[PDB]
């Protein structure tokens, strides 16, 4: 059975079962998938230290994005502070090179993690254990294990938490280490180093200002925290933490963030409303595929006021279907594509075979190099 | 009477006027920018050689950028070919530094040509003669005079012109030296240097297979391609051409381009339509503020089939008035003060008291450093 991290282990072990059987069609769809893995044995692996401009503490090391609906203000002489407008991405974030690079990174360790689970190749671990090196532990080129610096705003005098929810591009990768554990490439000393990378980075989570607010937030950045904090928890092993933060933040926070008809009015407000209701029931769904590990079940567990995940999806069906139905401020086509996982998620966690065929109707392509679709031949 | 070049001369001579009488009100707007003016002088001069992946060429003298709504193709192993979504940008078009730097040199030349013109002080020609010599004519910084490689495409086999639009960012630049044609800091080698890489390039746009393509486009490429093309003209002092091109290339086209109703076909089947719309007019509004310096006014001069482009103005009109009554295809919203700068400079041409006035209660902020902007006191 599958060691525990950010996955669906069960189509994982699936995949794993049917590929180990020779059976034919997952064998091909898994030759697919080494055929697009190439390119991540040789990609150079990612460090956070690849950037001109420093943060305020000179360290290359502390990963610095800028928030992504921040701009200057041009009836300003130099532009500051920044101006928010909701929803509007300022290209300036790509010129810090962590934001774009922490998704490569988070994408060649999570696929070459996944193919060494299933296939036990030692060429995928040893691809993957160079990632994880580099992006974490290395002394040098190592990321320091805070996010301080994320989504920073020139300007601002206060400090912000909202960065947090960077850490998801990479605590993905974070997690899939737990599968190359007994490799001949990842070693005793390399798991002790993650370990007590993981370790100082919960640490920063949990008790950094920063975190603290992020971890009381009153829409997705909350949820988001709790996924974030799962897959750092369920790398460090602790499930029993794992069982108090499902029942003591996350089912709390679901039961405030839900209203009475199903809808997520945080995420109303915003201007992209489809997709940011989309993206709270995202962050349930990956804490999900941790927590429905060791038997607990967000999608139907009930917050004290009797709330269940299973309202929200519910009041978004209508709009996976006709995503133009929908009647709040979206300033941007939202990708209906994103309904797939989050249905047969939803779905099978619930047994609403509805949701299962509105998932498989709107499908995945067989051919995608998307890893995060990797272990969902069932959609293709 | 104001050098021939891309800026309406009635409100730039009017500044310089007022100015230098010491007239209260534009002695303090002309004040504000020459503050905003002061980064430009301090800022280093940019250069198309500031690359590290470098065209088919290998010259990194040769201008190359991403077509922006281009994107890998996530079922190809290798992303080739990539395939279009309109009007969706694709990030990966600032790993291209020419694409952001081309508008940083625009707007640092512009802003410094004009001061000097309007204020006479040599620190803005010699701020401005140092980026014009650094993008243009150094013989290593200097950009080849040609747009081979401008939205190039990955995995596409075929040449295309449509990258020749970006050649407005740094084409106005090109206008504006005419302006500090006399101080100290241009000198005659200055003014021959830049001569000779102004002829060239209007070579290479008349006469490459790529320019050819891009003159005979349909849509507002056709129209974006000749008001660069007036933009070269008129820094090389060609008076006959640019009224051999307005008369039998752009009032054709535009001609060509309006339908019954004023509407722009051709825009309106994009996923931008109104966006695309206003950006075919922000061309022939650009157009205008040259050839009207000849006495050729392109917004009421009717073309050879009886459309003319105050037709286009009176549709889109309604629709500047409120943008979410636009009926067409728009996902992204719409910058409703891009329509000030195009009705004032509508209105002022077709003796249009309502466009004007629509103009001035839209209006621009008052401090703002949008550098094309500076001529407009009137709308501040
Ligand atoms: O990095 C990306 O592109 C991903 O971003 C994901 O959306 C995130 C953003 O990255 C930001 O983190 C954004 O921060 C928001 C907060 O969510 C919140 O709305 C906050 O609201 C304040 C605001 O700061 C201000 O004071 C105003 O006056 O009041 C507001 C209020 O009362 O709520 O503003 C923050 C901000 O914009 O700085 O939040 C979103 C999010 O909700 O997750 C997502 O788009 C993802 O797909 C991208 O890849
Ligand atoms: O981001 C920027 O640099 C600025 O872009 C400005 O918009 C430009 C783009 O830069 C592109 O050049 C874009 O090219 C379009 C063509 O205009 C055209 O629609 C063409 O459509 C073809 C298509 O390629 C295909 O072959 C199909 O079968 O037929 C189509 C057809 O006949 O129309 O596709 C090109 C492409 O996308 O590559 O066009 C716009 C433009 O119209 O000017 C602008 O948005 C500006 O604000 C940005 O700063």
């Amino acid at each position: 059975s599958a060691p525990l991290g950010p996955f669906n282990a069960t189509l994982l072990e699936q995949l794993k079962n049917d590929y180990q059987k020779g059976e034919k069609e997952v064998t091909r769809y898994i030759e697919l998938q080494e055929k697009v893995a190439e390119k991540y044995i040789k990609m150079t692996p990612l460090s956070v230290t690849a950037k001109k401009k420093l943060p305020p503490s000179k360290d290359p090391r502390d990963y610095m994005t800028l928030s992504p609906y921040w701009w200057p203000d041009s009836t300003k002489i130099d532009g500051l502070p920044y101006i928010r407008k909701d929803g509007e991405r300022n290209p300036e974030v790509y010129e810090y090179p962590e934001r774009e690079n922490a998704n490569r990174f988070g994408d060649a360790a999570y696929c070459l993690g996944v193919l060494y689970y299933i296939t036990g190749k030692e060429v995928y671990a040893k691809a993957c254990a160079n990632h994880l090196r580099t992006w974490f532990t290395d002394p040098k080129l190592g990321m320091n294990p805070n996010m301080t610096y994320a989504q920073a705003v020139p300007g601002m005098k206060k400090m912000r938490g909202s960065g947090f929810i960077d850490s998801r591009r990479f605590s993905r990768a974070l997690g899939v280490a737990k599968l190359i554990e007994g490799s001949k490439s990842w070693t005793p000393s390399d798991k002790k180093k993650l370990d007590d990378w993981a370790t100082a980075f919960c640490y920063w989570m949990e008790n950094s200002t920063q975190g603290q607010r992020e971890s009381h937030a009153a829409n997705n950045h909350g949820l988001w925290y709790e996924a974030i904090h799962l897959m750092v928890l369920a790398y460090l092993d602790r499930t029993d933490r794992i069982r108090e933060v499902a029942e003591q933040s996350i089912l709390p926070k679901m039961g405030a963030q839900i209203a009475d008809d199903g809808s997520l009015p945080q995420e109303l407000k915003r201007t992209l409303s489809l997709h940011f209701s989309t993206f709270a029931l995202e962050a349930l769904m990956e804490a999900n595929q941790i927590t429905s590990q060791i038997g607990i079940n967000l999608w139907s567990t009930p917050a004290s006021n009797g709330k269940v995940a299973s309202q929200a999806v519910d009041y978004l069906y209508p709009f996976y279907l006709n995503p133009e139905d929908w009647k709040f401020k979206q300033i941007k086509p939202f990708d209906q594509s994103r309904a797939a996982i989050l249905l047969y998620e939803a779905g099978t966690a619930l047994g609403n075979q509805k949701y299962v065929d509105t998932a498989k109707r709107i499908g995945l392509k067989y051919s995608t190099s998307d890893v995060e679709t990797i272990p969902y031949l069932v959609l293709k």
